[PDB]
């Protein structure tokens, strides 16, 4: 008996933001004028900002391999 | 008996934002006037912004094998 | 009996934010006026922030191997 | 016979470029008053400026001679 | 019989450049004011900038000459 | 019979470059004042800047020249 099972194998996950390009982004003039506005509740606001935000949960990798 | 199976497989995962270009982007001009507005609840907003969000909660490989 | 199982396999995991370019990014002018204004709960703002963010629960690799 | 053979080419020729600002008057040129005000401006890449009341330029990449004589004689 | 050759051949030309600014008259030329003003200006690469009320700018990579001759006798 | 070779070539010829700014007159010239003023700039790369009331500048990378000559005589 000669038992010589090969394993070459890859098992790979890329996940998220990955190989971008991002060249010059971003808008040419943002204005804002408020004037006696109320806010009664939470209030997320962005002016010309630039966000990448990346959430990875998952990517994960199992292998299992068994020999008898 | 021999016993010599040979594995030469790939498992990938690709996921959420990969390879892109983005050359340049935004707008010209963004302008806002606002003046007595009542905000009675939660308020989102964006004005003028460049925003490049990823969520991956997948992408996950299970690879699984026995030999007997 | 002749026992050589050989693994030479690659788990491999590229999660979050990899390998991208960001050239020259950002607004050209952002302007804000705020007049008497009244908030009563959480204010979130950025003005002309540039923000990259990057979460990663994820991208976890379990190998498990028996012989016997 | 004899033979006898008198080579006298005679070359009086002239060859001339004259290229850019040759021989110009300028009689009491005025540059008026020049005013450049600039607020909140953004640059991403070269910039080349030139500002000035009065400019006299020339550029000349041009005005290159070539001559070329060949003289043979065989017998 | 006899072989005479007289190669006597005469060059008297002229190979000429005259490239850039010559002879020209600039009576009281005048450059008026110059005002630069600038605020809050944002550069992310190179700038060349010149400021000036009177400018006289000659650039020449032109005007080269090339003379070739080639003289040959084969008897 | 007997052979005689005369090999007697002239030149006097001229090569010339005239080449940038060259016999101008520039009377009583006047460059007016010059003002810059800067606030609150910001630069992220290599910066030329020149500023003055009156240049003359001449620049010449050019105006060269090659002459060749080649005699040759074959009995």
């Amino acid at each position: 008996i000669v038992y010589k099972p090969v394993d070459l194998s890859k098992v790979t996950s890329k996940c998220g933001s990955l190989g971008n390009i991002h060249h010059k982004p971003g808008g040419g003039q943002v204005e804002v004028k408020s004037e006696k506005l109320d806010f009664k509740d939470r209030v997320q606001s962005k002016i010309g900002s630039l966000d990448n935000i990346t959430h990875v949960p998952g990517g994960g990798n199992k292998k299992i391999e068994t020999h008898k």
